[PDB]
Formats: C-alpha cells, structure tokens, sequence
C-alpha cells in the first residue's frame, strides 16, 4: 500500500526510480519481527510508535532518550508515518549517553546484550538489530557484532560520516555485518558518506524526516538514517520469510537497485536497498 506523501526515502526503498513520493510495501509489515536499536534510546511513548516500542536496557541513569538520535533511527525502521516495517516491535538499547556518546566497552556489552535478550523476546518472523554508530578501528567492536550476527541477528551497522574509507572505522569494517552507506534523494552518494570494499549496501540517508523526542519530528541526515531503512527493510523481509537473519544482508543486495547511484568510488558496490514490492 501507499503513503502517499511518505517522506522521499520511503518511496525510494519501493521505487525503480527516484522522484516519487508514495511508499509501496506488503501489509504484512514486518509484523512478528523484531528490530533492536541500539542508540541512546527510544522514546517509546511517542505516539507514532502505537506501544510497539520499549526500552528493554540501559548503561546509565535513565533509559530515557534524551538526545533524540535513537529516537529518529527507531522511527525510520518502524514508526506509523516514517517507518520502513509500521508493524514490528521495536526494543531500545541506550549504549549512548544523552550527548550521543558512548564508551566501546558499553557498546560491546549492548550487542551482547541483544544477543541474549532476544531469547527472552517473542519473534517468530526474526530479529533484526540497527546500530547508527561508530568510532575508529577496534578488533574487539568488530569481534562483538560479529558474535551478535552469528546469533542469529541481522546486524544492520552505519558505515560512517567521514566521506572516507570505511575500513578504518568499526563496527563499519566488520566483514559479516551489513554495512549500510548513504544516498540522497537524486540518487548522489551522500556528501559524508564513508565507502569501500566494506560496504554492502546504501539506503536514503540525506534528509530523512522521522520521530524525534517530545513527540516531536525532524529532518536529519546521515549514514545513521540510512541503517535503520535498511534494518526495517530487513525485518520487513523476514516477515514475508522472504530471507532469514544469516541471508538478508546478502539478499538486500541481489534484489537491490544496481548502478543507479552517482559519485560510487571505483570498487564500492553500486547498489541501493530496494523491497522488490510489486502491488
Ligand atoms: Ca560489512
């Protein structure tokens, strides 16, 4: 179904071209999934969640968000008006603190977190976890989403702002995590979007309007936009049994859109998540 006016990144994911404003997608909607945001929280009471989010960890003194940033990534993956899967059941990690920071230590003991904490979850269809996050290289970062992955969690992680190599940069680098870069609503590779062999996939990340705190709602831009379109792509798939945890990455990009991005470095894949939806 539509959404006729869904913000451009929306229609984009549902779309064989740029420049149409209706998101098309099965009803299904991710229903009996479930999709982690590991961030600096979710404000679970906003009404465009519909009691479909809540908070289930925190490192600090509240599990409050009271940044906004994990709010924004929840309600692209699964908000009423700007999610990507309007039906799945969305779980906050804060692993970063209210200023958007976070200790690697933190960090690591959230996906563990995830890890575990999805046993004590009910998601038949699977479970997918989103992380619009990320410092310099650490073997020990990588080593950890690549244990929550092996889990058997989709791990959906931002390649970074740097307008470099995502090499460089973790959880970005890890090869067995899907690795999501940033594209505008003209096709261009964001201007601050990281690259590189590490990358898998693009997803909208210029301009993307969803939730934020106070129950409220902005446009902001950023490899941690375009994850969560890609988290809630996943979820959306495995609600269809389209694709499973250990796969989904690797069907995103058979089944994306290839070739259409502008300003791809030469041995980056060209390749922007689409969901194959035919109405
Ligand atoms: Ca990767």
């Amino acid at each position: 179904a539509a959404q006729t006016n869904a913000p451009w990144g929306l229609a984009r994911i549902s779309s064989t071209s740029p420049g149409t404003s209706t998101y098309y997608y099965d009803e299904s909607a991710g229903q009996g999934s479930c999709v982690y945001v590991i961030d600096t929280g979710i404000e679970a009471s906003h009404p465009e969640f519909e009691g479909r989010a809540q908070m289930v960890k925190t490192y600090y003194y509240s599990s409050r968000d009271g940044n906004g940033h994990g709010t924004h990534c929840a309600g692209t993956v699964g908000s009423r008006t700007y999610g990507v899967a309007k039906k799945t059941q969305l779980f906050g990690v804060k692993v970063l603190d209210d200023n958007g920071s976070g200790q690697y230590s933190t960090i690591i003991a959230g996906m563990d977190f995830v890890a575990s904490d999805k046993n004590n979850r009910n998601c038949p269809k699977g479970v997918v976890a989103s992380l619009s996050l990320g410092g310099g290289y650490s073997s020990s970062v990588n080593s950890a989403a690549a244990r929550l992955q092996s889990s058997g969690v989709m791990v959906a992680v931002a390649a970074g702002n740097n307008n470099a190599d995502a090499r460089n940069y973790s959880p970005a680098s890890e090869p067995s995590v899907c690795t999501v870069g940033a594209s505008d609503r003209y096709d261009r590779r964001s201007s601050f979007s990281n690259y590189g062999s590490v990358l898998d996939i693009f997803g909208p990340g210029t301009s993307i309007l969803s939730t934020w705190i106070g129950g409220s709602t902005r446009s902001i831009s950023g490899t941690s936009m375009a994850t969560p379109h890609v988290a809630g792509l996943a979820a959306y798939l495995m609600t269809l049994g389209k694709t499973t945890a250990a796969s989904a990455c690797r069907y995103i990009a058979d089944t994306a859109n290839k070739g259409d991005l502008s300003n791809i470095p030469f041995g980056t894949v060209n390749l922007l998540a689409y969901n194959n939806y035919q109405a």
